[PDB]
């Protein structure tokens, strides 16, 4: 299905362990089932098992995550389609370290923006396609649109008059990338850029939906095609406001193709609408907590995630 | 006041550094202000404000003295450790013991200091300690070494006393030297790790009360003779970011206390019906309020001042 609902599970953290909260997640990437439980340890019973797409476990590598999920879209992408992934759940759990991951060929760490960048410049160079690709890095925070990567004050947002499906963000900077490795010098300017907004606006990231955009045009030749491919690579604000209510409502209709989706009732879905009206490949990525201590919003994520797109469990 | 609110803010830990987390938190110990960046500062001011370096033993001298004090006098009285999980309530309330230790919070201090001056002045005194958990309105004994996990304490009215209650069968163990308390804390820890694990009873979700009592005969010479019993309860609380019924009803109660109001509703939850003989009494009542000062947090943290601020309201001075 072009829909696709994935759970990402991480380890413990610190802070988990000085509560001594206790393990409540059981991730079976084979049958694609998370089981949390809500009772004691000797009531097997009380556990609630929900199934996905794919289930990674806490052990999962960046790498195995991009695989999986990534490299089908991506392909897609370059076939000159507009699709988005979404990471989403609870702060801690993992969104940013899925979407854009850590540094501290590819970093082991490196998470879906890098590795995206590096295989485009690899594919396309191996492939001997002509391209050149662009990238912009939005916040959005109490409903206003953040320039990232402006050198340089909120985004305007009108309708394109070339496509009802789309809009035009006036002014929005969008950075050549000439090189794989550039797109780490471009994620330092939008870090220290998110800073100063969370110091003097409080729009802190964990509040905050950032959307990192790569548009790649492409001119691929024959001897015996003009396209133009989009990723939307959306890292959302902490699911413990209406946007992500409305956001759910977007992908259960696409799931179940109902005549009405509702993407003008938030600034999100309308700036991703065109990413996502095209019978295009679409993945989120529900991060959760191992430990007791979540217990309210790992179900919380879960059943956000079931009610995006019901699949069943089956019989073990 | 016999009612004393101070907040004692903990230092940024890796995960706040490692996000990137912005201090929203501002402490101003000589005013006795904390101000909290909400974006337009809010300002509360308590008895006392101890800011991330604070030192256990500061905190020991500043809280616990005068209400050890007025135990060792004969009177009962509590401390509560109030605030999120991750904040520093057990720091507070037990401390660690590094690799009297640094890290020492106000139960083993309690105990050295105990055992110390009523040694220095020649008190006949004998100590026992209860430590008891309450999960879901329902009480568990940590130091009953017999008891099956699912067993439950009983609670009834004292006919002695209508302000007390008789936790039937709960555990009171002797304390014989000032060490002996690490041990007690240790099969207590024990305990309530079986009861997570088999109950579902996780710490952070429960409130523990560790109860020491004090049996005192002071003899003077042409002077008095004195028969004393000193209770302190000290009550690390359940996770504020749970907000149960149990720690509205104990803010109900402090509000009432604070502001002299006619109904003290002790009755209301079984954590303020157990500790209603030291509540209220004229008696010395403390609760720390340990919050986090990153971003990360913000809204735990402003729950916990608004919560602090409402149990006793004090207002801001000129700026
Ligand atoms: N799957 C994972 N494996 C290892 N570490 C992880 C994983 N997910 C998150 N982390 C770590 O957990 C912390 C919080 O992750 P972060 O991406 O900031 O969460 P979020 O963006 O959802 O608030 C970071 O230290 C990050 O490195
Ligand atoms: N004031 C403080 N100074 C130093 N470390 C602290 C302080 N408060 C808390 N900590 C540390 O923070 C962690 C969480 O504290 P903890 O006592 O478990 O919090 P709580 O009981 O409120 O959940 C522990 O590792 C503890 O050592
Ligand atoms: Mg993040
Ligand atoms: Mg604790």
């Amino acid at each position: 299905k072009n829909i696709q609902v994935v759970v990402r599970c991480r380890p413990f953290n610190l802070a988990e362990r000085k509560a001594s909260a206790h393990s409540i997640v059981e991730c079976d990437p084979v049958r694609k089932e998370v089981s949390v439980r809500t009772g004691g340890l000797a009531d097997k019973s009380s556990r609630k098992t929900y199934t996905f797409d794919m289930v990674f476990g806490a052990s999962t590598k960046q790498i195995d995550v991009y695989r999986s999920v990534v490299c089908p879209i991506l392909d897609e992408v370059i076939m000159g389609y507009n699709c988005t992934i979404f990471a989403y759940g609870q702060t801690g759990t993992g969104k940013t370290f899925t979407m854009e991951g850590e540094r501290s060929e590819e970093d082991p760490l490196a998470g879906i923006i890098p590795r995206t960048l590096h295989q485009i410049f690899e594919k396309l160079t191996d492939n001997g396609t002509e391209f050149s690709v662009k990238v912009s890095l939005l916040e959005i925070y109490n409903e206003e649109l953040f320039d990232l990567l402006n050198p340089s004050e909120r985004l305007q947002m009108f309708d394109d008059p070339r496509n009802k499906r789309g809009v035009i963000i006036k002014g929005l900077e969008e950075i050549t990338v000439h090189n794989k490795d550039e797109v780490y010098q471009i994620l330092e300017k939008g870090a220290a850029k998110r800073t100063t907004a969370a110091t003097l606006m409080n729009a802190y990231s964990s509040r905050s939906h950032s959307v990192f955009s790569v548009t790649i045009h492409m001119k691929e030749t024959t001897i015996d095609l003009v396209k133009i491919g989009k990723l939307n690579l959306v890292d959302l604000a902490g699911s413990e406001n209406q946007s992500l209510l409305t956001l759910g409502r977007v992908i259960t209709a696409l799931v179940e193709r109902t005549p009405h989706v509702p993407y003008r009732e938030s600034k999100l879905t309308r700036i991703l609408q065109d990413s996502l009206g095209g019978r295009t490949r679409t993945s989120i990525i529900a991060t959760i907590s191992p430990a007791s201590l979540n217990l309210e919003e790992t179900l919380s994520t879960l059943e956000y995630a079931h009610r995006a797109k019901n699949i069943l469990n089956k019989p073990e």
